[PDB]
């Protein structure tokens, strides 16, 4: 594909959640462009090409006990970008937890993921109490 | 630059006053050379006036109310993102909107950049 049209990026980033949900690092890492950056969270440093980002999936999902879902639809754009809310669904401190998490993606002239950007700090985690 | 449980505040009050129309507070929260994008993909408006008349023309009826939809993220760079829904008429139809906006707040508190994620794919008839 070309530049993806809106309802082209919908469906892509939701596939992306599906991915990451049912654990397939390598099919995340196609998405995403050769080049590409992942900043996550937001406000810590990039990290640049495939093989950075696939072992930072890698470290995150690897340890398998991560659901993630969409909590609302994805946002889509005219340039080639979304934006999506979901839900994290994993172990903290031996029980489950939950962070809620904002994607921005950028994508590119050939469809992949040129960058993406993860919203969210520790007041996104919340636990039972 | 402003805390990850102050910019949950900054943004939150940034919708509650979308909801109820007060178009000087939420030009009150910008800053000096803000800019705002929005919808994301059109080139930036950058002037306190016309951040203004861009509020004006939008809101003005009185009739657009605005809500979110799950909770504020936030960095700790002061910046967050946030999932809202806006509720207008368009032309006597009942619509809606479904959006998320990313902002940048400076040391000063105040909206350095505004982004708003949406498009004619994020509409509904009521
Ligand atoms: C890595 C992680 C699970 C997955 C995940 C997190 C944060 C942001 C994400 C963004 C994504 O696009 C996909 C997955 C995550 C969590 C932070 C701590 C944790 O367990
Ligand atoms: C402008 C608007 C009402 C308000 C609004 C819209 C879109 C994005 C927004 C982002 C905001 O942070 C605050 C308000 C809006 C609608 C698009 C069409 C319309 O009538
Ligand atoms: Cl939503
Ligand atoms: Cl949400
Ligand atoms: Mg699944
Ligand atoms: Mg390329």
């Amino acid at each position: 594909m070309n530049l993806p049209t809106a309802q082209e990026v919908q469906g892509l980033m939701a596939r992306y959640i599906e991915l990451v949900d049912v654990g397939d690092i390598e099919a995340i890492v196609q998405m995403y462009a050769d080049d590409a950056t992942v900043e996550d969270p937001f406000g810590q440093p990039p990290i640049h090409g495939r093989e950075q980002i696939a072992a930072f999936y890698r470290q995150g999902l690897g340890g398998g006990k991560v659901r993630a879902c969409l909590t609302g639809p994805v946002r889509a754009s005219h340039n080639g970008c979304g934006a999506m809310p979901f839900r994290v669904e994993m172990v903290w401190n031996g029980q489950p937890c939950a962070l809620d998490v904002i994607d921005v993606m950028r994508f590119d002239e050939h469809g992949r993921i040129q960058t993406m950007q993860a919203y969210w700090s520790e007041v996104n985690l919340s636990v039972r109490e």
